[PDB]
DNA sequence: TTGCAGTGCCCACAGAGGCCAGCAGGGGGCGCTAGTGAGGTGGTTTTTATATGTTTTGTTATGTATTGTTTATTTTCCCTTTAATTTTAGGATATGAAAACAAGAAT
């Protein structure tokens, strides 16, 4: 719930970027699959993505899935619905993100192995 | 004149072939109808589309609460100066205790 934990109400964003990186530590397919997740439940999408489905099948029927599997009820996506829950739910997404790339810049993205599927995946979405 | 060898004629029943009704062969043209097949029209609904009313969303303005700012009255740390307050002899007191005297008592 990376996404829930992001949204509501985040004490200290590097707090959880820490948290992300120990558990990349730990397994890297259990922390890419809830990157993934965070990313996709920011996308709107009410779909989870599962660890199998994560790592066999790709990343372009993934996109096609999530396009059938949206689940919504309105047509408001999470960037443009009202304001101020989802005003600061865009901003600790961007913060997020940039405190999380920036933070492993040292030894931890030199793995060659979190951005060929983010890239692949951010770039067909 | 006759017997014999050969001819004439008349009939008749077969023999034959045209005449005729009967009958079957292939094909042309009409009287009438059941049964679909398709095409056109009308009805129905229906489905898309359009417009109106209600409500939801976004934007704006006002009031309250929070943070900051130079005063500003504590306040408190640090002097130099007294106002109790304490300590050390120095003299006087007192209350005791021997010491001497005087008074019973004994020898």
């Amino acid at each position: 719930t990376l996404f829930e934990v992001v949204k509501l109400g985040k004490s200290a964003m590097q707090s959880v970027v820490d948290d992300w990186i120990e558990s990349y530590k730990q397994d890297r397919d259990i922390a890419l699959l809830d990157l993934i997740n965070f990313f996709i439940q920011c996308s709107g999408c009410r779909g989870t993505v599962r660890i199998e489905m994560f790592r066999n099948m790709q990343n372009a029927e993934i996109i096609r899935k999530m396009t059938e599997e949206f689940d919504e009820d309105s047509g408001d996506y999470p960037l443009t619905m009202p304001g101020p829950q989802w005003k600061k739910f865009r901003s600790n997404f961007c913060e997020f993100i940039g405190v999380l790339i920036r933070q492993c810049q040292y030894s931890i993205i030199y793995d060659e192995y979190m951005m060929d599927t983010v890239i692949s995946l951010l770039t067909g979405l």
